[PDB]
């Protein structure tokens, strides 16, 4: 269709708008230091001209799995990246030191100085994906004999990192939307999840991460919480409802493709998933004028929570995206399953996409998987058509696009935006990330403790490195 061609264009535009974004050469972003990826080159109104420890991390991790996959070029920009951070890990800022709580700083100027304004600090969840986009390449580098660059550079920068998730996961601190100081799921999920492929790696370089494996376990057990009886609570100590998209984001960004629908740990085809699935977006379907008119099979945009108010509350790309990559990673898990089920707790998501839903195992041959699995596909497409209908005739994606409208605004050329469109347009053809060990690490302790482990700190100086040839 015209979606499937766009997708295929687009998906070279938002390449090539991340690597603009990235110093000291990215055409965008002039001023920008050596592997620093910039959030938006936009410097006022609003001033996005900074370097964020999330979107960095996300970016980056859709960069080393399109390397893995062949995009061989993409390598110095790697690179660059994983130097960047050993000096930035270092750099004293406002939320402390490198071992005395640094590392959970939100951003940072481009020129790698602290930024010491008033800012919802710190947030958690930084250090949990940036040690993931680690991870992933220092797999690459031991799998490919690059075990100097691994052991010696990578595994001392993610040791950092998981030594302050196990020490200060179970504190307060504000959500990936900088707004909400208190606990909440996206951070934990994707804290969970670094510690377990934290642990693997550290074995495999020949070391341990004792508090890896002590606190990985309490953290899935204190996750278990977030589930109401309906839908996944975004926030604790928050007034708003808890619908956000911050739970669609926790659950693609740690979805593994060996998992099986595991409600435990919130896989994109948990009943548990499904169900917050249909409860977020429907909150978006009567505080849009854009989505006025369309049915409960249809889709909608999407933005980050219904109380929304920042630039007055309007759907964003990335939402809108994420919407559209859980399905996308639920039909991948149905379809490498060889089945699909439907409980009293997910029939709600199915019956509004297929009215003769009931409760059952379909097996992949049956009748009513084909017609489920295919109402599923066209909903997911639904979600990045409305993104197709609202980016600039040249590809560009901003932050947000207008709740009435539909014109974009907020932060132009979003780096995060162009990058969700990546990995969803990824999963949509069945392209995965690797597996973080899900299968070993959807255990939940009998009993929940409110605990922390301290690991170790050490300063790491990326002397050089060696001539790696990516073929
Ligand atoms: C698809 O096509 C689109 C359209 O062409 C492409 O997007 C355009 O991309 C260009 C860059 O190639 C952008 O140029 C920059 O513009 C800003 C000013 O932006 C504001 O004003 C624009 C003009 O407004 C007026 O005209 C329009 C009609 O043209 C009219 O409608 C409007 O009412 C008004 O009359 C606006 O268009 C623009 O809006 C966009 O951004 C909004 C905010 O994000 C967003 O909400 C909107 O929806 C819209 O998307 C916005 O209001 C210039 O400031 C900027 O100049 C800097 O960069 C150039 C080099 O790139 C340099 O020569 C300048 O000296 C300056 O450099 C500073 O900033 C750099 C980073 O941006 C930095 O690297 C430099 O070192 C330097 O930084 C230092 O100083 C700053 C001072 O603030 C400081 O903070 C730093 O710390 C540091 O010390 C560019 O000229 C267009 O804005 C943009 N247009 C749109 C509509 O988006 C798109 O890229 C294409 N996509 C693809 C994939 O190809
Ligand atoms: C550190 O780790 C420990 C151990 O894991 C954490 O302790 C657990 O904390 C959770 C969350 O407080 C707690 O669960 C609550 O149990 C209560 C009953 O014992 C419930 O009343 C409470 O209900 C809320 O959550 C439900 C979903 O589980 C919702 O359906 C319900 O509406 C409630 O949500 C509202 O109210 C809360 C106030 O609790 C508010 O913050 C929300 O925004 C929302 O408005 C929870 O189920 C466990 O019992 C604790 N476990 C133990 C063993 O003590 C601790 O929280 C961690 N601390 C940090 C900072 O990480
Ligand atoms: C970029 C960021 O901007 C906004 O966040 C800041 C607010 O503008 C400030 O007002 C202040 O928020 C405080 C509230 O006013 C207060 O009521 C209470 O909620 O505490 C808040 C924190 O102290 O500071 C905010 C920064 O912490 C906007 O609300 C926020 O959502 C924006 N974050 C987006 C930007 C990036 C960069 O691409 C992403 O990393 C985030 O995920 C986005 O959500
Ligand atoms: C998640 O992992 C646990 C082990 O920690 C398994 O028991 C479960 O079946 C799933 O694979
Ligand atoms: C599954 O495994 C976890 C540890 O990963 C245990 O805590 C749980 O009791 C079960 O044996
Ligand atoms: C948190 O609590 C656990 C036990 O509940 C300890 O093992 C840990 O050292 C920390 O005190
Ligand atoms: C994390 O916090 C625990 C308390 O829950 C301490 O015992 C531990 O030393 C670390 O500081
Ligand atoms: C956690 O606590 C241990 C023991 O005090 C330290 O070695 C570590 O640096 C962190 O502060
Ligand atoms: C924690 O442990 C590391 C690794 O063994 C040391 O290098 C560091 O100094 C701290 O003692
Ligand atoms: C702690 O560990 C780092 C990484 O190996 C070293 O650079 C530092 O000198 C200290 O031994
Ligand atoms: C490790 O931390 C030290 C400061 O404690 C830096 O000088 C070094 O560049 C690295 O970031
Ligand atoms: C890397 O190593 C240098 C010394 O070669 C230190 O100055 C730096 O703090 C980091 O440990
Ligand atoms: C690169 O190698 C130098 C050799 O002196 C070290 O000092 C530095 O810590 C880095 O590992």
């Amino acid at each position: 269709a015209t979606l499937d061609s766009w997708l295929s264009n687009e998906a070279t535009v938002a390449r090539t708008a991340i690597l603009n974004n990235i110093g000291a050469d990215g055409a965008w972003v002039s001023g920008a230091d050596s592997g620093i990826v910039v959030a938006s080159p936009s410097t006022d109104n609003p001033d996005y001209f900074y370097t964020w420890t999330r979107d960095s991390g996300l970016v980056i991790k859709t960069l080393v799995d399109l390397f893995r996959n062949g995009d061989t070029d993409l390598l110095s920009t790697i690179e660059h990246y994983i130097s960047s951070q050993a000096i930035i890990q270092g750099v004293s800022n406002p939320s402390g030191d490198l071992s005395s709580g640094g590392l959970g700083e939100p951003k940072f100027n481009v020129d790698e100085t602290a930024y010491t304004g008033s800012w919802g600090r710190p947030q958690r969840d930084g250090p949990a994906l940036r040690a993931t986009a680690m991870i992933g390449f220092g797999q690459w580098l031991l799998d490919n004999g690059y075990t100097s660059a691994a052991t010696e550079i990578v595994w001392p920068l993610v040791r950092n990192d998981l030594s302050y998730v196990a020490q200060y996961w179970n504190q307060t601190g504000y959500d990936l939307w900088e707004e909400v100081n208190g606990s909440s799921f996206f951070t934990i999920a994707v804290q969970h999840r670094a510690l377990v492929e934290g642990s693997a790696f550290a074995t495999a370089v020949g070391s341990s991460c004792s508090w890896c494996d002590s606190q990985a376990p309490q953290i899935l057990c204190y996750l278990q919480s977030f589930w109401t009886g309906s839908y996944i609570l975004a926030n604790f100590d928050s007034s708003r409802s808890g619908k956000d998209t911050n739970t669609l984001l926790g659950s693609i960004h740690t979805f593994d493709p060996e998992a099986g629908c595991d409600d435990s740990t919130f896989q994109p085809c948990s009943p548990r998933a499904l169900a917050n699935h249909k409860e977020v977006v429907d909150s978006f379907r009567s505080i849009y004028t854009l989505n006025d008119g369309l049915s409960d099979s249809e889709a909608v945009a999407v933005g980050r929570y219904p109380e929304d108010s920042y630039y007055n509350g309007n759907p964003w790309f990335l939402c809108t995206l994420a919407a559209a990559e859980q399905l996308y990673d639920a039909l991948y898990q149905w379809d490498k399953q060889g089945s699909l089920e439907i409980t009293d707790v997910s029939l709600d998501f199915f019956k509004a996409l297929y009215s003769g839903a009931a409760t059952g195992t379909y097996s992949s041959s049956s009748s009513t998987y084909s017609s489920i699995v295919s109402a599923v596909k066209t909903f997911a497409d639904g979600f990045v058509s409305i993104v197709e209908t609202h980016a600039a005739s040249n590809g560009s994606l901003s932050e947000q696009f207008d709740k009435s409208d539909g014109d974009e605004l907020s932060a132009r050329d979003l780096t995060w935006s162009y990058a969700a469109l990546l990995t969803a347009n990824n999963r949509r053809n069945s392209v995965v990330p690797p597996s973080w060990g899900e299968t070993s690490a959807s255990s939940v302790p009998g009993t929940c403790a409110a605990t922390s482990a301290s690991g170790t700190y050490s300063s790491v100086t990326v002397t050089s490195w060696p001539s790696i040839v990516a073929t």
